[PDB]
């Protein structure tokens, strides 16, 4: 549902308009070329016009499917990528690799096959576009494009940037609005920050963190920033929607209560991705609950509300106390000063529910008060049944370890320590993270499964720092406004947009 005009909306800029972005956007390959969506295309596609660029483009594409190859057609994949990419009379030949190290990865192949096998050879292939290939990039029109890209992804959003549908809910505050980018059709989920509620609770710095830890994340299983504008009674947050319902209800409406233990294994699995790309960002989530797992149109999940994260300095330690009374870690609970191990203790006690149906701590069918619960989280073992198998009690208590220092996921190692544990034993990693294992439940498209002072005008310009830069590229791509607008001219000439003599 573009709108009628959307063609004159996102109508590129000519590059000339684009001199000021020329001279500012910093020159690093890595962002340039894959971090960025668009730019990872163009430079794609400027590979697509040398003879001898093209080979490296499609080796590291064989290389991206090796590594989420399943482990027995590993050794299939890979003899069929070496005398494809690497054998010397081939037509396609990768000859910046060296002799020197295709000789190498002919002995990994002559041993058990890895799925990091041609790992050497990609990081080669990269040092040398690198180089030459990404300078000759730089001054191609498929760059002067990519800056007409960056131009339009610069421009104001605001309110008639939006299409608001009906009220998602409502939280602390507000509501979630359901925003549609007129010009592409996307669907979010705006998340309507009323000022008046903002300055009358004198909660700015909680708005901004959590925008700037939003925008920071770029996780398949984080909601994602994608727009952040003011609108004159309210800031807004434009976010990724997902229409699959929240994992609480699954686990006791769908539930038995409680999920087969496969099934639990995919959201745990998902859920830790989640914290471990948090994590990067040395930030810390602590509102990790069952009703904070969304799940998305096609099954998977994200870790949703991060009203309560904040980002831990390198080195340092905070101190919070803050939640919901069930799901706060000992330490949180006693006021200590703890890293990120609150949500592996959160982990644990999601995965402990979704097996049981109920809390590790509070019975489904048991009313307590808080005193208890709390005693309970610092002083009692949390015992399990016949619904776990050996390795997901292991994991569970490991990761319900009262001790902070001793428990799962929390030594320098982080979340690289929870993915070895024998629990995600049958779990293959490479290949959830890029989206290929099928989701355990698909929810149905037709469900629904549920003033004039100054010194607010300062934080209003630091939050509507508008569209975010990753997301919106996606969004560009997704809807197929880049696909249909990334027209050049007749027989790789520049099209007008892209000739400095005639705008
Ligand atoms: C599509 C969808 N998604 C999500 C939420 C998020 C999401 O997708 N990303 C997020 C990121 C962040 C957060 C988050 O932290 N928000 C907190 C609380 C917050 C803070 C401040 C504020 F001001 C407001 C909220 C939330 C989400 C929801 C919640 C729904 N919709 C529903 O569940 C509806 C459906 N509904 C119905 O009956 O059917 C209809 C015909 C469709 C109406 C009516 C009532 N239940």
């Amino acid at each position: 549902g573009k709108s009628k005009k959307w063609k004159e909306i996102l109508k590129f800029p000519h590059i000339s308009q684009c001199e000021d972005l020329r001279r500012t956007i910093d020159r690093d390959y890595c962002s340039l070329c894959d971090k960025q969506p668009i730019g990872r295309l163009l430079f794609r596609q400027f590979c697509e016009t040398r003879p001898g660029l093209e080979c490296y483009i499609q080796f590291l594409d064989s290389v991206a499917e090796y590594e989420v190859t399943p482990d027995e057609k590993l050794g299939e994949k890979g003899k069929e990528i070496m005398t494809k990419y690497l054998t010397p009379k081939s037509p396609v030949f990768i000859a910046q690799v060296g002799q020197d190290l295709v000789s190498q990865t002919e002995e990994k192949l002559l041993q058990k096959p890895c799925k990091e096998l041609f790992s050497a050879c990609a990081q080669s292939v990269h040092e040398y576009l690198r180089g030459e290939p990404f300078h000759e990039y730089l001054d191609s029109m498929f760059f002067d494009r990519f800056l007409q890209w960056k131009w339009l992804e610069r421009q104001p959003v605001t309110k008639n940037t939006f299409r608001q549908y009906r009220v998602l809910g409502k939280g602390g505050f507000g509501e979630v609005c359901a925003c549609q980018v007129r010009a592409t059709g996307k669907m979010y989920a705006c998340k309507r920050l009323e000022k008046k509620r903002i300055k009358k609770r004198k909660g700015e710095s909680m708005a901004l963190n959590e925008k700037q830890i939003l925008e920071k994340v770029n996780s398949q299983f984080v909601v994602n920033l994608a727009y952040a504008y003011e609108t004159k009674d309210a800031l807004c947050l434009v976010l990724t929607i997902m229409n699959g319902g929240d994992l609480k209800f699954h686990i006791y409406n769908m539930g038995n209560p409680g999920f087969e233990e496969e099934r639990a294994l995919f959201y745990a699995a998902e859920i830790l991705c989640g914290l471990e790309d948090l994590h990067r960002e040395n930030t810390v989530y602590r509102n990790l609950k069952p009703e904070n797992i969304l799940l998305d149109d096609y099954g998977h999940i994200r870790i949703s509300d991060l009203g309560l994260a904040v980002k831990i300095p390198e080195g340092d330690l905070i101190r919070g106390r803050v939640g919901t009374v069930g799901y706060m870690a000992p330490e949180v609970l006693n006021n200590q000063r703890y890293g990120l191990s609150p949500d592996y203790w959160g982990l644990g006690c999601l995965i402990y529910e979704m097996i049981e149906g109920q809390s590790p701590f509070r019975g489904r069918k048991e009313k307590v008060k808080r005193e208890e619960v709390d005693r309970r989280v610092l002083e009692t073992e949390e015992v399990y049944s016949h619904k776990f198998s050996e390795e997901a009690k292991s994991i569970c208590k490991m990761l319900l370890t009262k001790d902070a220092k001793q428990r799962l996921g929390c030594q320098e190692e982080g979340a690289a320590e929870v993915k070895r544990h024998p629990f995600f034993r049958n779990m293959n990693f490479k290949r959830l993270e890029a989206g290929m294992l099928d989701p355990p439940f698909v929810p149905d498209p037709r469900a629904v499964y549920c003033n004039l002072d100054h010194t607010d005008d300062d934080f209003y310009s630091k939050f509507s720092t508008g569209s975010v830069s990753i997301p919106w590229q996606n969004e560009m791509i997704e809807t197929e406004c880049f696909k249909e607008l990334n027209v050049f001219g007749p027989n790789g000439t520049l099209p007008p947009d892209l000739n400095r003599n005639h705008p």
